[PDB]
């Protein structure tokens, strides 16, 4: 009941497949109007169309989240179509194991893709959420942001930066009625996975729905790890 | 629809008032049969009666969670009343600011009340949860478990032990189909001192018991079927000291 998104307008990035795909469709089924975005325009349009055939409201848009014009086009299309913005899910991102001596452009790209993009989209969405009376921002981070390992210089540090960004900008945007959280997903489809199975995208999507819903109205600044206990 | 507790049996301790009461009432509305327990039996029974007259299923019992006989009795009564145990909310606890030179009985008691009790209750509940096809344990901790402050020797360190227990036993009972998480509440409203706590609370209001209950329902529900070993802090974005 407070776990619903009635009258919500949710922007979702990286939503052609996987976690972002499940978040888009789950948010629609919970009552949100969904602006489905992806690097691949065709994949975003497919998920948007699939959402419309199931009874929800959605449009599909191409968005390279590291492209300032793509970002602004997403913002405008949300407003032109649905009139406001109350939910932003920064799911687009990536990277992985790299050697310590990787080229600097690789190190710097992890931060542009995983951190600079979202921070900017949060900047763009925040005033509009404030005018709508409040909002929730959800960043999809990674377990490497809290873990320590080889080959994690760019991936672990940039996702760490996403985590502490979440914690800090909650102070900045709380007074505007905006909550900011993050989910750290485990591996999604075992000897160090207590619950004994891999994750499902729906698992991340359910946690996302809670954190973006009025059921989490007083939850901000949090990094929730969804990883079967490992 | 994943957020319901259909065919659940939840034991909730310290549930005559505040956070435990809100958890028990919320869990019943979501479909769980609730065993309401509290150090004060008539307070537990009153909460169970209100759940029944609102259309849910519940019984109320006395339980001092520091008493091993009480602990076994609550386990027995849950099975005698509803046939199984699938959810355990360790909400009973206490303590607060204490001087560094406190009597050792006060220091130890913080661990007896906040930690030993909920660990023992977890032990007693786990085999039954496994026979029932899986379950969730929920520990109500405190932000003092991560914060560092003056006069927190017993309270701060015992609640930190709760946080790390949660994280560690998640590994032990995961293979039995049992999730274990914790909620660390901030200032939950169960004039100048109010203005001070809001000054470091970004969301601009104090906590409500239903805020904790909502996050408890999520974490004990199928919507959190793959969440274990987490300490979710419910604080309005900040700290309150
Ligand atoms: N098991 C996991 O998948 C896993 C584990 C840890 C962390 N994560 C994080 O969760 C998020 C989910 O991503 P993923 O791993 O599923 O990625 P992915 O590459 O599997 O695909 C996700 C989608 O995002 C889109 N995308 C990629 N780059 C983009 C960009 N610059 N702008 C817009 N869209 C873009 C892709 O086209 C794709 O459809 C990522 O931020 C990732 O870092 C995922
Ligand atoms: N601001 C907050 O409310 C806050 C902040 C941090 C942590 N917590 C934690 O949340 C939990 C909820 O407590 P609350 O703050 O709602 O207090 P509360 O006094 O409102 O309710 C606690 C209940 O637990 C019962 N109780 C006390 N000792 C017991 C024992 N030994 N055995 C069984 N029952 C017992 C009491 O009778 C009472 O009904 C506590 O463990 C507390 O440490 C609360």
């Amino acid at each position: 009941s407070p776990f619903h998104l009635n009258d919500a307008v949710a922007i979702v990035t990286g939503a052609a497949a996987g976690i972002g795909r499940a978040i888009a469709g789950t948010f629609a089924k919970a009552g949100a109007s969904v602006v489905v975005t992806d690097l691949k325009s065709e994949g975003a349009e497919a998920v948007a169309a699939a959402i419309r055939q199931a009874g929800g409201k959605a449009i599909g848009l191409e968005c390279n989240v590291t492209d300032e014009q793509h970002r602004e086009a997403v913002i405008k299309a949300a407003l032109d179509q649905f009139g406001k913005i109350t939910v932003l899910v920064n799911n687009a991102g990536g990277g992985g194991p790299k050697p310590f001596d990787m080229p600097m452009s690789d190190f710097e790209w992890a931060f542009k893709l995983n951190l600079f993009s979202l921070f900017r989209l949060s900047q763009l969405a925040a005033p509009h959420m404030q005018k709508a009376g409040g909002g929730a921002i959800l960043n999809i981070s990674s377990m490497a942001g809290e873990n320590t390992n080889v080959r994690m210089a760019s991936y672990g540090s940039s996702k760490a930066a996403v985590n502490h960004l979440t914690r800090n900008i909650a102070f900045d945007v709380g007074p505007m009625g905006i909550r900011v959280n993050a989910i750290a997903p485990g591996a999604i489809k075992l000897k160090h996975t207590p619950l004994g199975r891999l994750g499902e995208a729906q698992d991340i999507a359910n946690a996302a729905l809670f954190l973006c819903s009025p059921a989490a109205a007083w939850i901000s600044g949090q990094v929730l790890t969804v990883s079967g206990g490992g």
